[PDB]
């Protein structure tokens, strides 16, 4: 369905998964708590 955690992503265009999102200043996938 989507990729895994620490994927660089462009943010706004939730290409990852819906439970994490993409970092702007760490550009990367991660958890939100």
């Amino acid at each position: 369905a989507c990729k895994g955690v620490f994927d660089a992503c462009t943010p706004g265009k939730n290409e990852c998964c819906p439970n994490r999102v993409c970092s702007d200043k760490h550009k990367w996938c991660k958890w939100k708590l």
